[PDB]
């Protein structure tokens, strides 16, 4: 709901890969889902934590 779609604490850089970007994301940081999303300038790890 209240998401904060922070570049994965972790992983705070190029994903190119989103199973791996979500997984790693919320499996050592506790947000709820994660994603190798788009936007400018290349794709990155966001994850979305209930801020």
């Amino acid at each position: 709901q209240k998401l904060c779609e922070r570049p994965s604490g972790t992983w705070s850089g190029v994903c190119g890969n989103n199973n791996a970007c979500k997984n790693q994301c919320i499996n050592l940081e506790k947000a709820r889902h994660g994603s190798c999303n788009y936007v400018f300038p290349a794709h990155k790890c966001i994850c979305y934590f209930p801020c």
